[PDB]
């Protein structure tokens, strides 16, 4: 009965977000992948877009499933009758502030973070710098999973 | 004659502050507490929060200011800054500000770590750890929590 | 059934050692901390498991096994694909980022960090081995059996 | 023919941003320096350029143009695949790291950086603009002609 | 009539170490890889072999030449007419001592170090932990150029 | 009663040495540099070194040090650190015995980046350069650098 969430904004997801699930998914008996939301400011993707991104590239993920939420992520997780959160790690990560808010989080809720690297392939996209560089026309479509990429292009025009 | 400044925003004052301050007033004959001035308290608050929290050091005050930090520094006869190092501080900049400090005034900067105990809390994410619900009392000087969810409720 | 290995040298085994170890036994079914040797340390190979094995009494998912060689080779021979290690201050943690990047590409072994709490960031077996051999008292930051080992390899 | 476009929003050009210019302008046969704009800050565009050739009189192999939207457009356009970017206290790096990777991967532009001297090392155009708007000297780390319409902004 | 000169001890020279080589042939006119030697410490390999292995992976690039050296870097530089160094950057680079040396190296000699981080793919090799992971069996033949996977093998055997 | 020690091997002291010495002899009472001992100079020849730069710090002596830094600061009745800051710096290691010593003496650790100038130079980079031929000479104490240069030759 082990199992961790994988929280985020995920707006949209990218192919490191996926990589990360998918080493949660084969390590986890249950992975929860968070979708949280700022109910004060809206991002390019509603919260059932962002779902539907997810479920679309996670399909082959049984024991995965993707919920959203807002407020405190250690309630989210101790709400599921969890205590591990899997969170990845890119080029550009604030890792000093993923510190900070790992040990904050242990010392108000015991819940525990596991940090893993996405692959290096994956390593340098960015849900920000990907709708950045798409807004401006650059080819991020290596980066981003099929149920992303033209819905992207969709908003951007 | 010797004497430090120690400045932030303090919005509010954190336990991790507090020992930054009380090893600051061990080491100097003089500290003074730089209030610097969109937040959640006031800097009359913010300046009681730390008054409240300091009763016990004869040899710190503290007091509101504005405008370049080594002005206040300078004017107050002093040239030395004190400042804490936290989980998710930005060093990188806090290097490059007391290079900047140094060339245009003359003023060092000491940099010291906070307790690990106190090593993840800041003020902002004790505003919003609290805001959502989760306790922080652990982190907050008594009086300052106490303040702190009445502003909150 | 899930598992992860937690590697080291172990030499001694510290408080910030028990705290990954704990938190690796709370979230994996099996967890098995291997003790890496190398051609050189204090304790012997079997006074580190002795040690380790002492400090986890209470974590029955947690076993305790020596190691030699390839790392990833350790993980797949026990039917494990997962590498489970702490972060301190004063972990290189670029060299550590190598390392697991390294390990997923010849043997597809993924790894997860998860940092020691804070009252056991600033200890390492080799600060405290240091500090006691000048006297230091480190008893805060070592399990009580390992505390008195020490002492006695020092005196 | 070797070339490079260093790239940067010069609000004003500093020493920093100076020193890196004429190394890269000593390396590539061309250089081009993209004034880059934002939908924003104390110099217009065209203020910004006058800036920077003044401070690059004697580098003829340099130019200055303005620039929008992807950067690796810019570079690839004038028929170059080559970004020589300066570092300083306070760089971002990990963020130039990442957008290095990008640009190489959405345009096959390679990203070369370069440190400025330690001098140069504290200075950035937003670090200055803020001493210099409270009254701080930060004369000996501006070209003198940048220093003299900076006062103007402000008075 | 630019140029750069790539240094390091290559031993052996990496698939890292080769995308850093193709870029700086790309943007310089002649670049100079220069096997640096400490004549007090053997390596795996000796200078020649190290120096066939670079030469037979970058035969493709008409304007890299290789060249053994020792002493100070700067020196092996200038007395090539040249002024720039070209160091590649990857994972466990420790870039504060390249910065330092940098900085040295620009105050003695006049001499500009440009970094160039790896390819993502090639970023996790080094020559140690190549050598380190092959010495106890593991599969670096894809970090590593033809010219020296097979050569690593016989000297570890 | 204000007092630091400034500890390293300084083998030899740079000038990057020095500026944080100068800064730590302003910012307190007292200071002591600490010489904790296979290197290139003597422990006597680094003190001497070191004396004959700081001649003109009134408030600062030069002893040898062996066993725990700790002991060393509090049995001559202090409890803080001052230590420098330089590119190559392991800023990490230091934060670790920072804590490490907080933890089983009290003694407090200030961090203080050296001038730009003199930041890049370290004792063993400039050793290495000048074995090699490298001028070093601006970056090193007048004193120092005939003496490293007769190490030499
Ligand atoms: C690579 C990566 C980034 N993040 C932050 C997510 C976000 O903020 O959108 C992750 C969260 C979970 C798993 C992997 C990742
Ligand atoms: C722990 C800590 C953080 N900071 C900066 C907080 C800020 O800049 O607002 C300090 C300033 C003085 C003393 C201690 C600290
Ligand atoms: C805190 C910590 C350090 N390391 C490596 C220390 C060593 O190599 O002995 C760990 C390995 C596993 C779990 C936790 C840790
Ligand atoms: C020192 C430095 C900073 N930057 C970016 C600063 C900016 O964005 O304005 C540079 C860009 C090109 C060359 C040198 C530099
Ligand atoms: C990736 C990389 C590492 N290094 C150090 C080389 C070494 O020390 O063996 C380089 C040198 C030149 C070009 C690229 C690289
Ligand atoms: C610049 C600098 C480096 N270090 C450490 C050198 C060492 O640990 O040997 C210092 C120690 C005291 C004062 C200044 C410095």
């Amino acid at each position: 009965m082990t199992g961790a969430v994988c929280p985020g904004s995920f707006d949209p997801v990218t192919l490191g977000h996926l990589d990360v699930f998918e080493r949660a998914a084969a390590q986890f008996d249950e992975v929860i992948v968070a979708v949280l939301i700022n109910p004060n400011k809206a991002g390019m993707f509603t919260v059932d877009e962002r779902i539907e991104m997810i479920r679309e590239s996670t399909a082959d993920l049984p024991n995965l499933r993707v919920e959203s939420g807002q407020g405190l992520l250690v309630d989210f997780v101790r709400e599921r009758g969890l205590n591990a959160i899997v969170k990845g790690l890119r080029t550009g990560t604030d890792f000093e502030y993923e510190l900070q808010m790992a040990q904050m989080n242990k010392h108000i809720a015991g819940v525990d973070t596991f940090f893993v690297a996405t692959a290096p392939a994956y390593s340098f996209v960015s849900s920000s710098l990907a709708k950045e560089v798409a807004t401006y026309g650059g080819d991020v479509s290596a980066l981003l999973p099929a149920s992303v990429h033209q819905r992207l292009l969709g908003k951007l025009r």
